[PDB]
DNA sequence: AACACCT
């Protein structure tokens, strides 16, 4: 029964560290931050072994209600295109 | 899952 609070909308990822395990997303619509994880990334580059978001990348993902507050999932790039990722990405 | 720093 979980909540969408929201499907295919486009972000900017404000920052996200590989290290650190988390990281969130500005989002362009609602200017307002969003819990993202690695497991909560359908695609990414394919030449990336670990799963990342670049910094500054605009991404595309489905915004779902989490207790904490909202949550990021099945991001992929626009389009379709993979996640580029972060250089400190595996 | 409740906040930035790493190769």
């Amino acid at each position: 029964d979980k909540k969408v609070i929201a499907t295919k909308v486009l972000g900017t990822v404000k920052w996200f560290n590989v290290r650190n395990g988390y990281g969130f997303i500005n989002r362009n619509d609602t200017k307002e931050d969003v819990f993202v994880h690695q497991t909560a990334i359908k695609k990414n580059n394919p030449r990336k072994y670990l799963r990342s978001v670049g910094d500054g990348e605009t991404v595309e993902f489905d915004v779902v209600e989490g207790e904490k507050g909202a949550e990021a999932a099945n991001v992929t790039g626009p389009g379709g295109v993979p996640v580029q990722g972060s250089k400190y990405a595996a």
